[PDB]
């Protein structure tokens, strides 16, 4: 009758899962497991509370609701943007996690991968097709866990010092899920002593912040940061600016009639009302800037991530970090003047100079001049194709590449063993224009083995590539070393060695854009202080 | 009795010259013509006064004295440094000029080349062997003129506003010599309506300042600036810093028994022996540095109504032809005079710490932030500690900051504002060069080829270098005659295409960009950083 492999008892009660099909065999999935009380009504903006025990059997056969978030409408119906939009109904009752295990369930402790999705801390969901864990679990025989966490104002609105809206509760949602993994993953066959965190963009920034927060450190053992870092200029906000943004949001939604009255009024508004106004609390026009992000208030982060990275002892830590070939191109169509996915975006010098202030917001004119000096080819100062690639480099280096390069350099120089990559394969199914190259976020589908889905149109070569990348990632989760063949050397602050990931065998190189990142990481901070 | 070819009457009186032998035939030389009253005693620091007329015949038959100046002591007996030291006795009685003309004297008016030597405004002389004008006149049949002008404190000590030491008198010496050319060069067969100034280093900066001073602008028609520009960070000084340096120099020599009344301060300075002033001249510089000189032209609203940069940016230069250029390694020569770890006698493979310390020596008197901006751009962050790369990088720092980027900025603005510009880079290392190999083609070592020194038979240049020298003399003379060095073609320099030619044994090769990336930092960004 009923498959005993799909019945699991966790600390809170009983669950019923579903058997999933994959080209290489079945997989056990437990989707929509509640790990927190629904953060609704008076519980909104508050830290999550552990889910109370239940009687009966929870149906864990389908994904649960997506946390309330903005839905992108720039190119309606376009696959390049719809693949990131919510594929389930929106709700504040969204604190659920998902578990994939081999079928039948492992009888021996199995290494655990925990996925934290990205989306600028304002969007994302564990239920997106591109995060389907069935292929990783079947091919590499790990336990895969992913959780939903609150985004936008619901997860990161902060009136610092107030208890009604302390901030960082979305990060606490992630920590609660990691604590749930420690207490319950063995019931699925997972090994709670071998937990690897991996995430992309804001998910990678989240992974980095769990590395720098002592209460989260005991919950995992290895970390993978893809196209993101906690020291990115978009990843955190100071207490003063957080209070300003929280206050303006209240004003824009008709609040208030102290912090208590302000939060109480915010709690009376429908969730969609807060979503409709959250982008308007940003101080200026920009790309790669987000309204409600983690706040540095001395609690979750006792100091800025950059400060915590410099003062940290990282011996015994192994981290896998990397970027895609063209980190900046995706963001240019959301505000940079002259850009669009439907033409070549061959911009003029005037549009380039205007894009610099959009891509590098909230800096002095002198700082902007330094950017223009560094990213101008003064033998071809007005060539539109060069200007298009240059502004993509500005946005990509400033927000992703150089923050990741700095994290990798400091971690390596202070005990950690770092492996660095650059993902350089443009998917044959990529629907973005060719000038965007390999855009932000389009390595994920290969890490998750999506090309193995036979109902998709990836090539035979791309399937072998996905299997290669799944092996690297799983090798790292098992041993802290992706290697098995051309060897992948560790990244060091001196040699700065990394590998390129594409259809060709591994190629070792030096320097994660060393010349450009010396500007962003070494000189520009000095310029802004004086 | 006499040779009429060697007798000339100028406005001041009669002159007698000499007939010089050259590998290609005779040349008339009138060496040591007085063009000003000796600036001695009460006239020290004063503007030059026209030479009073004389009766009889002045023998203009040999070079006159070198103006009082410092004598380099760093590598005694070394050919590389002794070639720039005085080859005549030092004297304040030094305001004499020289005229070379073809033998026999030209039938028709001939274009005139006027040479202004360099030496950081503290040294130099028209009598140096490398400035011998006989080969240019023989090969290209022009009239060549060179003059001595006061250097160091005697030419550029400035108490601005005062009448006893108004400053810039060395530039006034040059202008007086230019006025002399206008009134008298026709007696030698020269055309006063076709006068081409050319100079190197501080001489090139001098040429540019005459371009930007209206009283001088009417005295010539074309300009050549070799490895120098008036907008260089070393070429001018503000009124306040000039007064500070002049006051500390007076204080260092006991004047007066600091500052005070200007008339009495200078009167005390006039009682000091010339050598005493020279001995303390370098002590007034604010910090340890290279390519910085104590007494230089002062921007005081008179000779220079504004900074050279502002005058360049506001200037209308239609109808002007200009030839500018640099050598391949402008900075290397200056590093052995103070940069830590450097020497002509070893490889100068410096460390990272010596590189950072040399940056402050090579870019003196800037904020810590500006210094780190220099480090950011001249460090290869894949090889931040490689000694050979650091040695080249510090050479580039000093060369770009002081020569290449000032010249590139001068060339770009003149071209954009009406002038026709031709740019070169001199890339030949002479076979006779005595400096070590790591210095490449150093500052000042294109001059000997422009003056045709390789044609001197007692020298040891190769036959290839003699052909090269004759080719360069043709470019310079073509430009002096027509405003165009051509007749492989040499395209003009423009702000957009930024085209220049390489001068070496190979034929002309057209390139783009006078180190465009580096000079965008020095000319565009760094000024914004200093004002904020
Ligand atoms: C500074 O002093 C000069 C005069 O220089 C000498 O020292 C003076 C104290 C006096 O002894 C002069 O005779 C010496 O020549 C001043 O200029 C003189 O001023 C007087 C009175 O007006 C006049 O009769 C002289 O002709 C002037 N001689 C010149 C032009 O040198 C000058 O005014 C003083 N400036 C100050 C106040 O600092
Ligand atoms: C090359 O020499 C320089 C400076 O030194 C002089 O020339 C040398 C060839 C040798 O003859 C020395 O005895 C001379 O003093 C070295 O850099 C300097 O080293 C001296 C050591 O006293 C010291 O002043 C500073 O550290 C450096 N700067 C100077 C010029 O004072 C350089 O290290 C030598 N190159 C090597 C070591 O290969
Ligand atoms: N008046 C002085 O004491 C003095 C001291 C030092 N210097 C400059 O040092 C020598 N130098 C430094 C750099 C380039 C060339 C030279 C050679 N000059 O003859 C000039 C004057
Ligand atoms: N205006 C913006 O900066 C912006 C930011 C983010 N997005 C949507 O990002 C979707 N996304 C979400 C998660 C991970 C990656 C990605 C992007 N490309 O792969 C649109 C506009
Ligand atoms: C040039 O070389 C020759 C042969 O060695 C020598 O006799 C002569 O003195 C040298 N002259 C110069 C200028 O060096």
């Amino acid at each position: 009758r009923e498959d005993a492999e799909l019945l699991v008892t966790v600390r809170g009660g009983r669950l019923r899962g579903i058997r999933l099909k994959t080209p290489g065999g079945p997989v056990s999935a437990f989707l929509g497991i509640p790990f927190a009380e629904p953060p609704m009504g008076p519980r909104r903006f508050l830290p999550p509370e552990p889910k109370q025990p239940w009687s009966g059997v929870v149906d864990a056969t389908t994904f649960q609701s997506v946390c309330y978030q903005y839905v992108d409408t720039l190119y309606p119906g376009f696959e390049g943007t719809e693949m990131w939009n919510p594929n389930r109904e929106l709700s504040e009752d969204c604190l659920y996690l998902n578990v994939w295990t081999p079928y039948p369930r492992p009888t021996s402790p199995t290494p655990v991968l925990v996925w934290i999705y990205g989306g600028g801390f304002y969007s994302g969901a564990s239920s997106l097709d591109v995060y389907d864990g069935r292929f990783l679990v079947q091919a590499e025989r790990t336990v895969l866990v992913s959780m939903n966490y609150r985004v936008g104002a619901f997860g990161f609105l902060a009136l610092p010092g107030s208890r009604e809206a302390p901030g960082n509760v979305g990060l606490l949602d992630q920590r609660l899920a990691l604590q749930w993994v420690q207490e319950n993953v063995a019931a699925f066959g997972g090994d709670p002593t071998s937990v690897t965190l991996f995430g992309e963009s804001a998910g990678a920034a989240s992974v980095g912040m769990h590395l720098l927060s002592p209460p989260s450190r005991g919950l995992f053992h290895r970390a993978v940061l893809q196209s993101g870092a906690p020291n990115g200029p978009w990843a955190t906000v100071g207490m003063g600016e957080a209070r300003r943004r929280a206050t303006q949001l209240a004003h824009l939604v008709g609040c208030p009639p102290n912090d208590t009255e302000l939060v109480a009024c915010l709690r009376t508004r429908p969730a969609q009302v807060l979503v409709n106004h959250e982008w308007h609390v940003l101080p200026q026009e920009s790309v790669f800037r987000f309204s409600f992000v983690p706040v540095v208030d001395g609690d979750f982060l006792s100091d800025t991530p950059e400060a915590l990275i410099n003062a940290g002892d990282f011996h015994g830590l192994q981290v896998l970090v990397g970027v895609v070939k063209d980190e900046g191109s995706y963001f240019l169509v959301y505000g940079a003047p002259g850009f669009s996915k439907d033409n070549e975006s061959l911009i003029s010098r005037a549009e380039f100079l205007a894009g610099v202030r959009v891509g590098v917001p909230q800096v002095s004119d002198l700082a902007a001049e330094a950017v223009v000096l560094h990213y101008t080819d003064w033998l071809h100062p007005e060539d539109p194709a060069r200007l298009r690639e240059a502004l993509s480099d500005v946005v990509g280096d400033h927000n992703v590449v150089c923050p990741v390069a700095q994290l990798a350099g400091r971690l390596a120089a202070q005990g950690a063993r770092v492996y660095a990559y650059v993902f350089e394969h443009r998917a044959s199914t990529l629907s973005w224009p060719l000038w965007m190259g390999v855009p932000h976020g389009y390595e994920i589908e290969f890490i998750f083995g999506i090309p193995l889905d036979p109902s998709r149109n990836y090539t035979a070569e791309e399937k072998i590539f996905a299997q290669r990348l799944m092996r690297y990632w799983a090798n790292f989760a098992r041993t802290g070393d992706p290697n098995e063949a051309p060897q992948w050397p560790p990244y060091t602050a001196g040699a700065q060695q990394y590998v390129s990931l594409d259809l060709r065998p591994l190629e070792v190189r030096r320097g994660l854009r060393a010349q450009a990142c010396a500007f962003w990481n070494r000189f520009l901070p000095k310029l802004l202080s004086a």
